[PDB]
């Protein structure tokens, strides 16, 4: 039947609230919806072989339990204080029935992200549905307040991690698989108070278009998704100032921020094998905004 | 299973061809693949009542066994030249089991959108997702060759024609409805023999991201699709030129065009009621070219 | 010397005023700035022949003077109404010892474009910068309220009078000439209050990138210009809603709507013979919006 | 008088030609025109105070030339390697009457990064247009030759090499300055061989839009210059495989590169003091590409 999405989730005003980087979900008020009890699979993904990066919290949790509940094997990194969400996460895509995997390490180092996908790929007798989706981000008002480790720690995060797992990964990808980049609405809308993060986000989308051509070829589809305002914990742990939290979106169209549990559609529809001519797309779910 | 999306369809070269427009699926060589055979349905649209514009032929048609095929009633509008490739699709909504309605008529007169969106809505109940995919696209060397009659039906079959039907429409949708608008790459590569059509397609992209902010408050969903090459009749009655049809979209990653069985997957996502949060996006499939 | 961009120009509250479009620069408060006193030419565009639709006020008025003022002759289109701003640009066009054409008349009207250009080429012995900045602007909150009339004056205006006139004067351009279009940062900010509008400006890149390949080859460039908002009578003659005009751009980087000497710049660079590779371009002016 | 850009420069084929990159211009067959002959200044720029990296050769060379002639001191960064190019654009900016200071040194040092924007602004008298245009460009066929070390010397160099320099400039800059970015149409275009330059290409636009929304309430403008392909040593040092530099933009709509002497009249544009709204804006000379 028919919903009305305006009303459908949570609406601001939120509570104040602020977490250190890079947060719980289990610690928002209210909590993230990730598709817990609304995610029901119908075998869009059977025996695919996932690698979700950031799969603790957030869209990359939505992405994992939507993943485990259309049959595909599940992977997920994450830092290691996140343990108490990614726990949860690893619970539900057990339940599903499949195999979860849970490997978490900082992804700026370059040894652990070749760790990460051969460990993976082990695990799970292979690997065809990779998802680069860990990020930082960290709103600074000024350049003059952005020291060479601000900058450094995300671009090292958002880009170099990418490229590394990307680069290991490629080996085990048969032709059919598919590689999934979240990106950010920040690429274009590009706020004074995200230099370096915004910088990294139209980063991701020029890496991915060009690994489109260069990987179509042999059969490999790579794309990447663009949220607008998701309720995460990248946000009240520093990625936008106290008072956007508690008025998230309450401009937009629908007045209110999205809910993880909506955009895992578009991970799914990307990754499945009937999508075969979407190769190099950047789609957008930004609840209105209209930037991709 | 994972599959090979490179020589999962013909790649060219393509014998010599071509049509008087709009022309017939039929008559193409290769006959094309609007997912006939391999479209499964898993019950994501039950019971939606649909109208699709161009739902005889190439993405329309694709698009129109998808909805049936997950569930829901369709209606098509298509131009009466064309009812050989209509039936085969009535047929197609029906051996599914739901209702068909064929409704043919040009969408260039004011009145017959407003009786198109009458009669649909009449005869399946009701109406909940609205597909703008008819268009006119003619290919012209030079503007000296483009006579007002040229220009004018290309801008008012994929401008006008939109305006009418989903003016016509928006007061029989519900919260939870969902409109759709076919675009082009057009929109952005800007073709030097595509003058007229390039300009509408660039057009709907606009008018689908002003009528989301309109509409986002009131529950109801705009979103535009933008195929890359696909092989339709559109192609092959003068949207390209002759030699351009003999080695269509060669030079593509995966070397062959898109076949509409593999777009359809784009506008059961952006229909379902779980994609809650897509409004105002433009969802590319181009096949690596990496436009949107 | 150096310039604080910021406090050059008026920033609001402005007082509360409206007028019937078109509208008259002589009754908006403060007067706009159009570069009547500080255009000062340098030699950049002499014995250059052309012709600017809505030369009589606003941004077009403002290419009108710096064209002049580099040694170019101009003619003017506008509107009959207009006649009080038109007299004031023909006198400045003059008074910089060039020749000032004054075409007034509706674009919307085929016969009229023809003639306008037939005009302009035979007073000013031959044509060389055309630009297409004449537009019609009419805000309304819902697609309900809009009429076929509505959307058809403002398509008319936007797109077929810049088809007619440019069709019209291609014969007349040598290797060499420039065409110039006046889009808007509309076409991806794309509100809710100006569905045909914004279709229309869209339309307009596409128009312009297309026409660019398509002359290219003769030696024709063709770009077009994005402003942001800029203090014109389109705004208070109901292309904003009076609200909008009182606190107009005040939440912009500035914090001040742009006045039209502002943009003047961009036109004479595009036109300008030194300036060989630049074709197919949107260049924006919008103060920090970052659109184009 | 009328030019036709056609075959105003050279067209291909070219003469099979490498160098070890950064290369030299004066080793390129034919010799680039940065405009040593062409440009004539207006007095646009008297006494401004420029640094413009990469100003040894190429795009940077002609902006340096066109800066000089327009009445400002130019510093100019570059690599030892280059100093034979260099010293004839310090003999240029001397011939035009100007200052003309020589800083070469790599910029992916952070400290070397301090030391360029100290030395200029003391040299100069102070400091009021940026133009961070020094790229790496490396063409590869696939990710699995990049190691780490060719994606990081590409990062550092275009992106933390003008995040080094950009925030070490900003003290110095007084309101009325401008920084302009050089990016690429391979921000968008995103070709398979060149997955790390267009992340970094893609990233500059991002950053040049996001600290334009931080410094214009300042009073300082940033901007970027979007160059389709032009004819300089970046190419033929490794940028493209040496089939394309012998046909180096042959199926554009001139059939030619650019020559970089054309595209220094953007960025007069962009600093002169007069073009005081634009902020923010990518503004590109692609010769028919019609990219930005
Ligand atoms: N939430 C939004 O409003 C929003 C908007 C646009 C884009 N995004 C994107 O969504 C993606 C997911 O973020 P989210 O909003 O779901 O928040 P989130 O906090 O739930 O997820 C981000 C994840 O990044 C991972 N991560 C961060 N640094 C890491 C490191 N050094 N090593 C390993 N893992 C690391 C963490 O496991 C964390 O859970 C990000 O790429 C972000 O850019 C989010
Ligand atoms: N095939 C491609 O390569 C391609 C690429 C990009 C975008 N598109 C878009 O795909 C959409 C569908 O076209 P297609 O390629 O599937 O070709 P198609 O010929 O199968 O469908 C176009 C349909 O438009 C309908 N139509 C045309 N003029 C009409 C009129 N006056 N009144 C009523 N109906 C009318 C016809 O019924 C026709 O079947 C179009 O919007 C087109 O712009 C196609
Ligand atoms: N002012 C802004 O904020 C803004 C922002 C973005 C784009 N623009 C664009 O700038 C251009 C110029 O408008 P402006 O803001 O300087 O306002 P303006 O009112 O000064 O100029 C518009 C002109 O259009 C002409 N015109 C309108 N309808 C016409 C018709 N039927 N026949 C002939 N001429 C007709 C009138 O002569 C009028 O002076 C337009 O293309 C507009 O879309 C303006
Ligand atoms: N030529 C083209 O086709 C083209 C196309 C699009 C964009 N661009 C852009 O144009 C800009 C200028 O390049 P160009 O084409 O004029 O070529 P170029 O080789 O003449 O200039 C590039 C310059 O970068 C400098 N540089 C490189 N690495 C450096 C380092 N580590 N430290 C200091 N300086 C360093 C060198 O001094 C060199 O002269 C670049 O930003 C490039 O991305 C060029
Ligand atoms: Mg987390
Ligand atoms: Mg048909
Ligand atoms: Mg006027
Ligand atoms: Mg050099």
């Amino acid at each position: 039947g028919l919903t009305n999405p305006v009303d459908l989730y949570p609406k601001p005003p939120f509570p104040h609230q602020v977490q250190a980087p890079p947060g719980l979900a289990s610690r928002m008020q209210p909590r993230p919806d990730h598709g817990e009890q609304s995610y029901r699979g119908r075998g869009r993904l059977v025996g695919r072989k996932t690698l979700v990066t950031g799969g603790d919290s957030g869209i990359g949790r939505a992405a994992a339990i939507a993943f485990a509940r259309e049959g595909a094997d599940v992977a997920i990194g994450y830092l290691p204080v996140e343990e108490s969400d990614a726990r949860e996460v690893v619970a539900l895509i057990r339940a599903a029935g499949r195999q979860a995997v849970a490997l978490p390490g900082d992804i700026r180092d370059e040894t652990f992200c070749q760790r990460l996908v051969a460990r993976a790929a082990e695990a799970l007798g292979g690997l065809d549905i990779l998802v680069n989706n860990a990020a930082r981000q960290q709103a600074l008002d000024s350049i003059g307040e952005m020291t060479t480790e601000h900058f450094d720690a995300t671009v090292k995060t958002n880009l170099y991690g990418m490229f590394w797992i990307t680069k290991a990964a490629i080996p085990h990808l048969p032709p059919g698989a598919s590689i999934i980049n979240t990106t950010s609405v920040q690429a274009v809308r590009a706020s004074a108070n995200l230099l370096d993060y915004a910088t990294t986000k139209a980063g991701i989308i020029a890496f991915t278009r060009s690994l489109a051509k260069q990987l179509g070829p042999r059969g490999i589809r790579v794309n990447a998704v663009a949220p607008g305002p998701y309720w995460t914990p990248l946000q009240s742990s520093g990625g936008q100032p106290p008072e956007t939290v508690v008025n998230y979106a309450a401009g937009s169209p629908y007045g209110r921020p999205g809910q993880p549990a909506e955009i895992a559609p578009l991970y799914v529809a990307l990754a499945a094998s009937e999508t075969s001519y979407a190769n190099g797309q950047v789609w957008g779910a930004d609840g209105g905004l209209g930037i991709f």
